[PDB]
This record gives C-alpha cells, structure tokens and sequence, in this order.
C-alpha cells in the first residue's frame, strides 16, 4: 500500500519484482503471476507499475502487461 | 540516471510523471511526450516505467506505452 509493486521486464520470459523495497530477480512468468496475484489479493489498492530495459522489445512489454491482466492485476 | 522516470496513467489523455522524485500532474499526451523526450535525450540510460490506476483500462495503458515508442523512449 505505502510502497508500490514494481515489475521489471529483463528479457524473454525473465522478470524482476520490487515489493515494498525488496527486489526479487530471476523470476519466471508463472512465478511472477503467483507473487503478483498474492499481493493483489492481500491488498486490493496496491499501485502496480511495469517497466522494461532498453534491450527489451516493446512487444515483450505488451506480453507482461497482458499477463497481469490475465491474473486480474491490471 | 540514479532515480528512474515514472509515467502514471490517470485516465483518458491525463497523465502524471515522476522525475527524480519530482511529480508533475495534469499533463497532456503531447506535453508528456515533450518531457519524456527531453529526459531521454539528456540521459540515454534513464530507466523508464509505466503504471496505471485501477480505474484505467488496460487498453489505455497500451496507448501510453505506444506513445513512448513513437517518441523512441521504449
């Protein structure tokens, strides 16, 4: 609530997540879903933001946002 | 560089931007482009992230990412 949830696109199927200051790297798409869903179910007002690195294509960024929508995050 | 650039989708055509701790609200799409482009041209390694509020549709989030791509931000 106080500190947003940040999901970072690192490449193809590789993602990083920042939860209230704590950053988790080397996560899979299925695992990132688990975490995103668990945080959204415990706090239904958590601000969610998605960013990708320069080496990440915009198409991949779309996929990430798509995964969040699939699990009802955004 | 040290502090990312955050672009927040507030609704339809309304956006907010956080630059190194400073937040700007009530920005237009054309104006948000100006700022995003100026920051990216001065610092070509600035981490960029996009997040939307619960009342914002995913389709609008796509549009925002689309605008960034158009100006060569991501």
């Amino acid at each position: 609530g106080s500190v947003p949830v940040i999901l970072e696109v690192a490449g193809i199927g590789k993602y990083a997540i920042s939860i209230g200051g704590e950053r988790q790297e080397g996560l899979t798409e299925e695992m990132v879903t688990q975490l995103s869903r668990q945080e959204f179910d415990k706090d239904n007002n958590t601000l969610f933001l998605v960013g990708g690195a320069k080496e990440v294509p915009y198409e991949e960024v779309i996929k990430a946002l798509n995964l969040l929508h699939l699990a009802g995050i955004k």
